[PDB]
C-alpha cells in the first residue's frame, strides 16, 4: 500500500495495523541526535515540532507512547509533559527491564508494539516488538535489522513519519486531530 | 513570471498582486521546526536573518505581518518586538479563531491575505486565504494543498522568498527597503 | 589559476593579490544565517571554528580584518576579542558611514579592500570594493553581482575560502599561521 | 576489508589493527566546527551521542582516548568527564607539546596512536601517527594528506566511525559495549 512518504509492505503495514504502544528513543531519533552542553553546566537538546504533531495524534487516536532512557534528564520529562506523555522510564541501563515493566503495567502483547531506535543499544528491544523501525540516518548496522526503514532523519520529522504510518494502517489518518508542537 | 527563486504561474502572481496581510507559523516556517530545551526549564527557538529582512520590507511597503502558533514563548514576543510585528497570537491550534479576530480588526477580505504554513494545522486558514504557501518542507500532506509550494526550506529564507514574491507582484521588490536583522 | 574548492578567473585571482583589507558581515557569512534567541531574553549566535583558522592567517599575514554590523552585541565584541579583530563597527545604519570611516583610519584605497556579504545590503559596499564576494547561499539577486561566488556557504567556512584565496593570492598560503578557534 | 560504511583499504585495516590510542579534536571532529557565543559569556558546543557510544566502546576494549583542542571551555570538561576521557588537553594550538607528553606518560609509540583531524593545524600531529583520519567535511587541504577520510562528516558521526573501524580490525567489534549518551 501506498503512503505520503512512498510505498510500504503488506507485511510493515499488516504490523502496523496492530500497535497498542509506541516506543521512542531520544537521541538521535526524536532529536538530530546532539547533546548541546554549556560551560555553566547548561544541557539542551532539540525536538521536532510535527514529530509532536504525531505523538498527540497518535495519543488521541488510542496508541499509547512512551519512552526509554538512560539517564534522568529534566528537559524530557518537560518534553513529555508538553506532549502529555505519561509513560517516561528513565535512568535506564536495560532498555529491557524498562520494557518488560511497560508490559506488565499495561498488558500489552509484544506484537502490539512498535519501537523506533538509531543506534545498536536500540536493538535488544526492537528484536522482540511488532514492529521495529530504524530512522533514515541510524547507525548503518541497525538499519538492515529493522521492519520498517524511516525516510526521514531523526529529529528531523521520522517519529512523524512512524505517527503517520500507524494511524494510516490502523485508518485513523484523516480524522486524526493533533497540535504541531 | 520569472522569479529570482524560479518560474512562478500567472495564477500566483495574480494572487500575490492582492496580499495586504501576510500570516506566519513559526516552528517549521521561520525555523526549522525545532525546539531547544534545556535542564532548568531553558528554551531556544531560532530565527532567519533573512527572514527578518524580508519582515521588514513587507511592513514598509503597505503589507502587514501576522503571526499564530500553537507554541507560547516569550522568545517569540521579543523576536517580534525586533522586527516591528504588532500582531501576535500562541497558544493557539484552533488557528480559525485567531484568523477571524484579524479579519474584524484590520478590516480586511480573506483574499487579500497570504498564509504560509508548513503542517496540516496550518490548513484550516489556508484554505480560505487568497494565497497559501507551504514549505518547500512541509509535511507531504500539505503540499499537494498549496497554491504555492516555496523553493526553499523552513528556517532558511522560505519566508524571504515569500515576502520577495509579494514585493515583486506590487512592483515594489526594486526600492523595497530591509534590515537583515 | 587553481585553487583546493576549485579553478578561479585570472581576474579574481589578480585583485585578491592587491587586497590589504577583508570587511567582513557577520550573518550569513561568519553564522549559520540564524539567530538563537531564549525565553530570559537570551541571544546565541553560531560562528565556525575553521573561519577562526582562516581570519588568524590573514591578520598573521598583514591582511587587516573588519566587520561592519548593524547591532550591538556583546557575543559579537567577545568573537571580534577571540581572533584579535580590532576593527568592529557597531550600529550602523548606512554601511557606507561605517566604510568610508573605515577607509580614512587606514589610509587604505578602495580597490585593496574585500568584502564578503550575503544580502542585498552588503551591496552598495561590495559595489565600491576591489573583490566582491558573495557566499554560495547567498541571497539569489545578490550572486550574479559579486566577483567570486564561493563554493562553501555562509557559517561553514565560506570565510575560511575567501582567507585561503587572498593568502593564495599573495604567495602566503604554504607559510601561513592559524588557529582553528 | 568490508565494512558497514563501506570497503577499507587494506593498509588501513593494518594500520587500524595496531591502535591501542585515539586521539581526538574536538572542533570540526567531534563538533561540526560551530561555536554558539551568547550575550551574557555563554558558550555551547554539540556533541553527537553515537559518537559517545563508540568512545565508550573504544574504552572499554583497551583503546586509550585523549583530546588535543585549540580552545579551552568548561563545556569539554563536562563531555570527557560524561564519556570517561580522563586524557585532556585545552587551549592547546602548538599540538606537538601534548602529543609529546601523552606518548611519555602511557609509554605507547606513535605508530600505535591513531589521529582523527579536520584542519591544518591538526597535521603536524597526524604526520607522525600510525593511521592518520581525515573527517570527510575536513579543510580540502588536509583531505589527501590522510591514510583514511570518514564517510561521515564532523560531528555527525566521523568519530564513531573511527571507533567502529578499531573495533572490527581489533575483532572487538561484535562483542563492543557501549553506551549512547
Ligand atoms: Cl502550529
Ligand atoms: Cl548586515
Ligand atoms: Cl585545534
Ligand atoms: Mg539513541
Ligand atoms: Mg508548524
Ligand atoms: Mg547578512
Ligand atoms: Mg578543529
Amino acid at each position: 500500500l501506498a503512503t505520503c512518504y512512498g510505498p510500504v509492505s503488506a507485511d510493515v503495514m499488516a504490523k502496523a495495523e496492530n500497535i497498542r504502544l509506541l516506543i521512542l528513543d531520544v537521541d538521535g531519533v526524536l532529536s538530530d541526535g546532539l547533546i548541546y552542553m554549556g560551560n555553566n553546566g547548561e544541557e539542551l537538546k532539540a525536538f521536532n515540532v510535527r514529530d509532536g504533531y504525531g505523538i498527540r495524534c497518535a495519543l488521541t487516536s488510542d496508541i499509547e507512547v512512551a519512552i526509554i532512557t538512560g539517564r534522568k534528564a529534566k528537559l524530557v520529562e518537560d518534553r513529555c509533559a508538553t506532549l502529555g506523555i505519561t509513560h517516561l522510564y528513565q535512568g535506564q541501563s536495560n532498555k529491557l527491564i524498562a520494557f518488560s515493566d511497560l508490559l506488565e503495567k499495561l498488558a500489552i502483547a509484544p506484537e502490539n508494539v512498535a519501537y523506533v531506535g538509531d543506534d545498536l543499544i536500540d536493538w535488544p528491544v526492537m528484536e522482540k516488538v511488532g514492529l521495529s523501525v530504524a530512522v533514515a540516518d541510524a547507525h548503518p548496522l541497525l538499519i538492515p535489522r529493522a521492519d520498517y526503514v524511516t525516510r526521514i532523519a531523526g529529529g528531523r520529522g521520522a517519529v512523524r513519519e512512524v505517527c503517520d504510518l500507524l494511524l494510516l494502517a490502523q485508518g485513523k489518518l484523516d480524522e486524526a486531530k493533533g497540535q504541531s508542537i
